[PDB]
């Protein structure tokens, strides 16, 4: 069975709208949603489809780009790092469960260089 997803609606969170976080949505999020390997990381892992029913034994706090959108949609991050721990912790659970050189090891190495040099400067 799939796990329910990563809470992505809370309104008892502290709340705020700032630059860097309209940025990281607007720009980052946005930007590595279009690139040609994003489809991957768009939800999360469905390990029933993908027959991979050690996934959630394995991966204790999953993430995806599309939790992410969601949070950030929500107002759900105090702050960049807030959303940018999620991003490595999508990057980080895909190289834990993966080995170096399987495809989707390629897929998220080039997406973390990507979503690394957009971070790299920030409003
Ligand atoms: C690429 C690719 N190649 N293949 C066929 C090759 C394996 C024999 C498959 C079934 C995929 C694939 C499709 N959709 C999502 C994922 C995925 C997404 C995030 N983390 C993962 N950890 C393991 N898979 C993960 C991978």
């Amino acid at each position: 069975m799939n796990p329910p997803p990563p809470e992505t609606s809370n309104p008892n969170k502290p709340k705020r709208q700032t630059n860097q976080l309209q940025y990281l949505l607007r720009v980052v999020l946005k930007t590595l949603w279009k690139h040609q390997f994003a489809w991957p990381f768009q939800q999360p892992v469905d390990a029933v489809k993908l027959n991979l029913p050690d996934y959630y034994k394995i991966i204790k706090t999953p993430m995806d780009m599309g939790t992410i959108k969601k949070r950030l949609e929500n107002n759900y991050y105090w702050n960049a790092q807030e959303c940018i721990q999620d991003f490595n912790t999508m990057f980080t659970n895909c190289y834990i469960y993966n080995k170096p050189g399987d495809d989707i090891v390629l897929m998220a190495e080039a997406l973390e260089k990507l979503f690394l040099q957009k971070i790299n400067e920030l409003p």
